C-alpha cells in the first residue's frame, strides 16, 4: 500500500552545499521539515555562522562545517568527519555554486575556469566523497541544483551556462553509473527565482514584465516552490526516478512567451 | 514553513480515466491513500464493475462512470454527474488509451486514427471538460499520462508515438494557456512497466534481459512506482511545476545503455 | 572523397503536399533549384493552377495534382497516377497543414479534431503511400514540416501544438521503423518566418519588437531560410541524418531571450 | 533564387582543431572538397607532420600549427600567425578532445579537471580567439563536436559527458550571445563511429551486434557521414541554423532499440 510516509524524510542525514542562505537554505529547512537532519558546508566560518544561527532560528540543528567545493582532499576530510559525528549521509545536493556575468569574448581564460571548477567540478568532488557510502548504505540520492541556463543561453552567462549544461549531463551519468547501486541523482532546474539581488527589478519595471510574459504561471518563482519538489527527490517517494532533470519555472521552459 | 502536508490530497476530488485496472488503478489508489476523493471512468458497465470492486477490497469507496473518453457529449454529461454527487473535480489523471502494433505501411488509415482519437484527442476532450470549474475553484491540476514514446519511436507503434509525442506538447500547450488561472498541467512518462502482459518475458529471457540492461535501475518498473511522482504532481508540493513531463524510468531515457 | 554533388537533387522526384505558395512552394522551388523533378498536390483546381503559373514563372515544370491529403483512397491514386506519368517518388515532403486560434475549451472537438488529422495523420497517410516504392528504389526522404509548436505551447494554439509535437514523434517513429531500408525520415522546425500575414506586425511595432528580441539572429526568418535545410535533409548529405528535427530559427529555441 | 553554391565554401578558410586524423581530418577534408583552405593545429610536431603528409596525399595544401588548445596564449598567438600567413578565419571547428574511461568514484580530480579543460575550457578558448575577427568579416560560423554523451550517460565516461554536455550548452549561448552579430554556433552530435581503435568489436562479435540493434539505419556510423552535415553548417545553407546540435547517427538518438 502506498503511503504519504513515502515523503518523509525522517531518519534521514541530507548535506547540502553552501546552504548558509537563499536556495540551498530553504531546500535544506524544507528538509529538515520533512524528518531530516541537516548537514550544510560554506568557504569561512562567517558564512557558516550565518546558516547556523539561521538554522536555529527556524527550530533546526545543523551540523555546519568550513569547506571550499572544489578542495577535495578538504571535501573528503569533511564526509569523515560528518559520518563520526552525524551519520552516514543519504542525500546531498549540489547546491553551492558561483555566476559571473561577462560578454564570453571579454572573459579570462582565468575566470571562466573558475566559473566551471565550482559549479560543475566541484559537484563531481562532492558526488565521488558521499557515493561510496551510499552504496554501503544500500540507497543514496544526489540531487544537482540546475538552471535554465542547463537548457538556454543568455549574453553574459557564458561560463555559467556551459557549467550548468555540464552539470545536467553529469547528473545523467552518475544515474547510469550508479542506478543499480540503488543511488537515484536527479536534478532541479528552477526557473526565475526571486531573490533579494532581483529586488529593484519589482519596482513598482520593463525587465519584471519581461518574467510575467515568459512565466505561464505569471508570477517569479519563490525559494518556497523548490521545496516540494526538493523533498520528492530526496524521497522513497521518487525512488524510480533518475537522471531525470526536475524543471520547476512555472511553465517557462513549455511556453513560446505571451506575445504583443 | 514547508510542511509534508504539501503532499496530501485530502479534501480534493480526482479522476482517473480508464482506471478499472492496470497503471490507472495504482495511480487512483495511491491518490486515496494520500486523501483524495476517486472518481473513474471506462467503457462498460463490467470494466466499472471490476473497478469498484477492486477499490472497495483496497477500502477505498471509488465513484465509477460509464463513460467513452471520445465522446464529448458523454463525458461532459459525466462531469455534470459527477459535480452534483461527488464534487468539483481537483485533479484529472489521463490515463484511458489504447496501443495497436502494427507495421505502418500495414496499418489501416481507420486503425491509426482510432488510436489517435483516443490517446490524443479524448485527454483534450475530458481537459476541456474539467478546467472551467478547476478554474472557477481556484487551482487544478491535469496529469497526462505519457510514454517513452512520447520521446523515442519503434516499429509496429506508429500510431502509439504519434499520439503520445501529441500529448506531450498538448500538456505543455495547457500549461501555457491555463497556468496562469493556477492550473498545472504535467505529464507522467512511464519507463518498463511491469504487467500482466509481459509476464511470459521473465520467464526464467532475451526481452528480459534487454530491459534490465536499458535501465540503470536495473529491474523493471512496477505500476508502485508511479504513485509518489503521481501523487506529487496531484499535490501543493509541485505547484510550481507546469508543461513538465516527469519520467519515472529508472534512469533508461538517461542512459546510452550497458554495453557487451 | 566528398563531393558538393553530394547535395545535388539531379535525378530525384520530390512530392511537396499543399506546395501552390508560401513555405512549400519556397521548398519546392529550392528542390527544383537543386536539379529535383516537383510534384506537389492541393485540394482544389484553383490552388493547384495558382501554383503551377507559379512555378512556370520560376522556369520550373511542376507537376501538379488535385488531392486531399486527409483522402487515403485519393492520394493511393494520386501516387499510382505520379508514378506512371513523372516517376518513382524520392522524397516528400510533407507540408500541407492548417492552423487555428481558439482558446482551448472553446474549441469544437470537431474543429480539434479536424486540425489533428490534417497536420497529423495525413502526414502519416502520405507517408505510407510513398514508402512501398521508396523500399524498392533503394532510397527514400520524408521530410516533416513541424513548427517551434513541436517543442512550445501557445494560448489559443492547442490543437496545432498537439498536431506537431505528435508529427516530430511520427517523425522518429518512421526513421526508426524504415531507418533499415534506408529511409532517412527528419523534420524541419521553422522559427518565426514572416509570411505575407505578419506584414502588418511589421509596420514602422510591439510584435515585432517581440520576435526580434527573442531571436540572437534579431530578425524574422524567411521562407529562403528554409531552402538549404531543405535541401540538405533530401539529399545524400544527410544520408547518416535520421529522425531528427532540423530547427531552422535563428537561434530562438537556444536562447533564453533579451531581456531589459 | 536558391543555388547549390549555398553549400560551397569557395574563398573561405576553416580552422578545424586537432584535425591531423580522425573525425577532424576527415571533417577538415571535406571542407577542402567544398573549396574551403584547411588549417589545423595539433599538440606536437609529429602530429602535425602527420596531418600535412596526409592532406598532401588527398591533394590538399593545408597550413599546419603546433598548440596546444589549452593554452590561451598559444592560441591567440596562433590565430594571429593564421591570420598574417593565411587569412581570417571563417570557420572554426572545436574538434580536438580527449576521452578518458574511469569508473567515477576511482578517477582523481585532476584526471576529471583535465578531460574538462581540453573538452570544454579549450573550446571556450579557441571560439574567443576568433570571434572578434568574424565580427568584422561580418559572418562565422564555429562548430563544436559534441557526442551522444552530450544527451546520454554511461558508466565510465563521467567527465567525458560533463564536458560534451557543457560544449552542448556552450553551443547555444554562443549562438544567443553572437547571433545577432552574424555567428551561427551549431554542434554535430556524431553517433558510433567506426574508428581504428573499435575494429576489433567487428571481427566475425556481441559489441557490434549491440550497436547495429541500437541503430535504425542497421550500421555502424563512419567519419565519411559526418562530412555533408558539417559541410552543410559551415556553409550560407545554414544561416539560419543557430544553437543547434545536428546529430548524425543513423537514428540511434530517436530509437528505442531493437528488441528481441
Amino acid at each position: 500500500q502506498f503511503s504519504l510516509d513515502q515523503f518523509s524524510l525522517k531518519g534521514k542525514i541530507a548535506l547540502v552545499t553552501g546552504a548558509s542562505y537563499g536556495i540551498g537554505f530553504a531546500i535544506a529547512s524544507a528538509y529538515a521539515k520533512a524528518g531530516a537532519t541537516i548537514v550544510f558546508n560554506d568557504i569561512n566560518q562567517e558564512l557558516v555562522d550565518r546558516g547556523m544561527a539561521a538554522y536555529k532560528a527556524a527550530g533546526i540543528n545543523a551540523h555546519g562545517y568550513v569547506c571550499d567545493v572544489t578542495d577535495e582532499d578538504g571535501i573528503q576530510a569533511m564526509v569523515a568527519q560528518i559520518e563520526s559525528e552525524v551519520g552516514i549521509i543519504d542525500i546531498l545536493v549540489n547546491n553551492a555554486g558561483i555566476i559571473r556575468r561577462v560578454p564570453m569574448i571579454e572573459m579570462t581564460a582565468a575566470q571562466f575556469r573558475q566559473v566551471i571548477d565550482i559549479d560543475l567540478n566541484a559537484p563531481f568532488i562532492v558526488s565521488k566523497a558521499v557515493i561510496p557510502s551510499m552504496i554501503k548504505k544500500g540507497h543514496g540520492k544526489i540531487i544537482n541544483i540546475c538552471s535554465m541556463m542547463s537548457e538556454l543561453g543568455r549574453e553574459t552567462v557564458s561560463a555559467y551556462a556551459a557549467a550548468k549544461g555540464g552539470l545536467k549531463m553529469l547528473t545523467k551519468n552518475i544515474a547510469s553509473e550508479y542506478g543499480e547501486a540503488n543511488i537515484q541523482c536527479n536534478g532541479i532546474g528552477p526557473g526565475y527565482i526571486a531573490t533579494p539581488q532581483t529586488a529593484p527589478l519589482r519596482e513598482l519595471h520593463p525587465f519584471d514584465q519581461f518574467i510575467i510574459a515568459k512565466t505561464p504561471a505569471a508570477r517569479w518563482g519563490e525559494a518556497e516552490d523548490l521545496m516540494g519538489p526538493a523533498v520528492f527527490l530526496a524521497s522513497d517517494a521518487s525512488n524510480f526516478v533518475n537522471g531525470h532533470i526536475l524543471y520547476v519555472d512555472g511553465g517557462i521552459l513549455a511556453y513560446i512567451g505571451k506575445q504583443p
